[PDB]
């Protein structure tokens, strides 16, 4: 549980490193094994942090790295949309495995719960005020939403991934720097595929900037690799 302070002197103009392979991809491993090498690869390289999803992943990466992870639970509550820690007993199970951020879907969009939003973030907070939570939204004001019902770290994974939000190919650097300026503690992330637009992100003033698939998804950079011969 480190302060939001000690955690923001971690991050600062580091680059965190998420480490995932849901079911079908072709670095899931039922056994697992698998993503704490890309972790450990990371934490070689001097990654700041890591994230990751599932209670296996996560407990797997505890055990050979000691940089605070941003944790999730995927998991589907038909029919409504949102999966990232979609429900309390998401965000329970995350409590308990005492890391540094849970990250949790915060868009617009209706819950199963059928909460609103803003009511949710002040109940987990409530329940447990020790804990840092990261807002993953699509959006400036869902951004905002968040901000306001007290989450401690916005950031811009879902952007691309709702109807109404960016579509546009590319980091959404726009919403990005607009939440920056807002003044909001913006951890980056989403889309970002070169150290070039890292660097230009990084200089924005975020807290921390999150790369994915470009570095832990081989699939998805050799994909690009041969689309460019095309």
């Amino acid at each position: 549980k480190p302060t939001k302070e000690k955690l923001m002197e971690q991050l600062k103009g580091g680059i965190i490193v998420s480490c995932q392979a849901l079911p079908g991809e072709p670095l899931y491993s039922e056994t697992g094994g698998i993503m704490p090498l890309m972790a450990k690869a990371a934490q070689e390289a001097g990654a700041v942090g890591i994230r990751a999803n599932s209670v296996r992943d996560i407990k797997e990466i505890q055990a050979i790295t000691d940089l605070p992870i941003i944790g999730i639970i995927k998991k589907d509550y038909p029919p409504q949309e949102p999966f990232i820690t979609a429900t309390m007993t998401e965000v329970d199970q995350l409590a308990a495995l005492n890391i540094a951020v849970i990250a949790m879907d915060c868009t617009k969009r209706d819950r199963h719960d059928g909460l609103d939003i803003a009511s949710f973030i002040r109940q987990v907070k409530e329940k447990y005020p020790n804990q840092l939570l990261m807002a993953d939204i699509s959006t400036f004001d869902e951004g905002l939403v968040a901000h306001q019902a007290g989450i401690d770290f916005v950031g811009t994974t879902l952007s691309g991934y709702t109807p109404y939000s960016r579509q546009e190919a590319g980091p959404d650097v726009a919403l990005i720097e607009a939440l920056c300026k807002a003044g909001i503690a913006v951890i980056a992330e989403g889309k970002i595929h070169s150290p070039e637009e890292a660097k230009k992100i990084n200089d924005l003033g975020v807290a921390g900037i999150v790369v994915g698939g470009a570095i832990t998804r081989p699939k998805e950079i050799a994909e690009r690799f041969i689309e460019a011969l095309k």
